[PDB]
């Protein structure tokens, strides 16, 4: 299944943060109605916010997390959580290698600000 | 319903991160095991990030969140989410005043680590 | 916060299900647009499904879940998940008594359907 | 990632209930320990609920959905959520054709119960 897509209400600010937790030096994109509006980079085995940014998701809502370490896509897992029927998260793990912890870079998606 | 507590796996790292998105100044303390093990405190109303830390869950890996406002607690929402049986979000809203959005300190804690 | 309220996209259809794990009765109540939509009732220490129907979200998309037993509001918990940007789960738990296992009345309502 | 595996608490009762959303039959197996504990089939369009069963986790606590049709695996996904640090859902939505509305078979485990 696809995976680190999500569909935000439209012209919407929303924030994302990434954070790594891996050896290889992690690459993070955020595509906004599929052209790329943020991008990552950075290397720490210790959770370190390695990119924070605040983003409007246009005409379409569509936004879109990728991630690579040195070119190679890595394996993404997904899901939005609303609480409270208002307050929106979209979650993304990813795999870069064979243990499978899936945090190797980390991001959170959070909306509505303000 | 109890909001903001939440049992982690004992004795591991966990990295807690708080977002401002309000017009008074945010107050987040983080517990662990009922002692409070760190405290971030901002004012944004663009989530900015202000505090990130990484913490142990220690020997009962209870951990648990609280949020005020001028010495005023907030009411708090919030969840956990595990995605591919692996990676793990506890995650919590507050709301300081009338308008519900509840994003007024945006709290996400992410494990593993690593 | 306010619990077992949630906004689906308009005039679409969803299921709606509980399930019951108590001494008493629940009686669920479903409201679509701000009135009762269809009403279940039972009582089970096993998970038996108590209600299952199809209901439209109609024109404002708001449907609200509420629990009573032995002539009390019971405490709600709630949450939307959605996954691969396409699946819907709205999950709602309820307390009746004092033990805290939020799963006296447990409702599922999943969209979108066919 | 590895989708529709649980690791549940050890010697727990759990909930499992399989909802259909296809043209095409559903089978749905759920395994306990790798061995298959319960089995439901059956098609609609409307939500019809082709299966719910309370099982024991057993010594191992590992729970996994499988769905096919007419023995042709359906592509899975699946989170799992916990509200008020007590109350959990997993759930599994699955995709037998090309429209990736991943309903086809939906499937919920919820514990505790009682
Ligand atoms: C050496 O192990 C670490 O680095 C690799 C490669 O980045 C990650 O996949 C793994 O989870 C660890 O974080
Ligand atoms: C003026 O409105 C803003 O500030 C108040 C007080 O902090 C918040 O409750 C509200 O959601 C807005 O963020
Ligand atoms: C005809 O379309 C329906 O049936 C197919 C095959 O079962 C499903 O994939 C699809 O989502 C619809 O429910
Ligand atoms: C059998 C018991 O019945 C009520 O007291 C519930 O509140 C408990 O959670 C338990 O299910
Ligand atoms: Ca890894
Ligand atoms: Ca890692
Ligand atoms: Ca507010
Ligand atoms: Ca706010
Ligand atoms: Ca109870
Ligand atoms: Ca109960
Ligand atoms: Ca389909
Ligand atoms: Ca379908």
């Amino acid at each position: 299944a696809t995976q680190g897509v999500f569909t935000l209400p439209a012209n919407t600010r929303f924030g994302v943060t990434a954070f790594a937790n891996a050896s290889g030096t992690q690459t993070v994109n955020v595509l906004v109605n599929n052209e790329t509006a943020a991008t990552f980079s950075g290397q720490s085995t210790n959770n370190a916010v390695i990119g924070t940014q605040v983003l409007n998701s246009g005409s379409s809502g569509k936004v879109q997390v990728q991630v690579s370490v040195n070119g190679r896509p890595s394996d993404l897992v997904s899901a939005q959580v609303i609480l409270t029927n208002e307050l929106n998260f979209a979650l993304v793990g990813s795999e870069d290698g064979t243990d499978n912890d899936y945090n190797d870079a980390v991001v959170v998606i959070n909306w509505p600000l303000g």
